[PDB]
């Protein structure tokens, strides 16, 4: 029951949530994102574990808006900033696109947080998967 964060984890496949849906995706594999994402909304990951410090992370993303941008934490959706992805508008809900941003993690297992954060006045993005790299 631990989680490979050197695969790619579905963002369906959360431990926890604060303000989020899922739905079924039309990105290419099928399956589910999560989506009605809101400025402070977040998703947890309990017990992902890093064999090796990981310096970046690519998400699979959509948004109809103008996107926003997701903050990297553990421990708590208030733990230490590790790093953060921006995610523009990719031209529509199912319009998918993979973003990737730095994060700084050392070995260690973790219950990792994405934290969704931008304008509060409309829905930010949605995600289908994420997959940290060495
Ligand atoms: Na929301
Ligand atoms: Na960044
Ligand atoms: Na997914």
């Amino acid at each position: 029951d631990l989680k490979n964060p050197y695969e790619r984890i579905q963002a369906e496949a959360y431990d926890a949530m604060s303000g989020i849906q899922t739905e079924g995706t039309d990105d290419d594999g099928g399956g589910d994102n999560i989506g009605w994402i809101n400025d402070g909304d977040w998703v947890k990951y309990e017990r992902v574990h890093f064999e090796r410090d990981a310096s970046s992370i690519e998400v699979r993303v959509a948004s109809d808006t103008p996107g926003g941008r997701i903050e990297i934490r553990t421990g708590s959706p208030t733990g230490t900033l590790l790093g953060d992805v921006q995610v523009p508008n990719t031209g529509g809900w199912q319009q998918w696109q993979t973003v990737t941003g730095n994060v700084q993690i050392q070995p260690g297992t973790y219950d990792v947080y994405l934290v969704f954060k931008g304008s509060p006045e409309y829905d930010l993005m949605n995600v289908n998967w994420f997959v940290f790299r060495a």
